């Protein structure tokens, strides 16, 4: 059975106006800004941007990739497909 989201989990994450985007649940570093309650820090592959999202916008990657893991014309997307499949736990700082 599913657990709650934890850092390291791979997802597609949905933001208004954008396709379901390859992403991971990030850790929060010591001393860094925390997310709002009930939100997770989401690191978007390809763009390398972070936003705070709740579970309603988080689709586990294994279950969802057949539907959402297709090339897109949006900036950063196809790089991000490569990252989530090939090195999803790397440092992209
Ligand atoms: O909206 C976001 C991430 O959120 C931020 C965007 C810009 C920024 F400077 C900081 C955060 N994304 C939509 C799908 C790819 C990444």
């Amino acid at each position: 059975m599913p657990h709650a989201f934890k850092p390291g989990d791979l997802v597609f994450a949905k933001m208004k106006g954008y396709p379901h985007w390859p992403a991971r649940i990030d850790d929060i570093a010591d001393g860094a800004v925390k997310p709002p309650p009930n939100k997770y820090p989401i690191f978007f592959f390809g763009t390398h941007e972070t936003a705070f999202l709740g579970p309603k916008d988080l689709f586990p990657y294994d279950k969802s990739k057949d539907k959402y893991g297709k090339p897109n014309k949006r900036k950063g997307f196809n790089e991000g497909l490569w990252e989530i499949q090939n090195n999803p736990h790397a440092s992209y700082s």
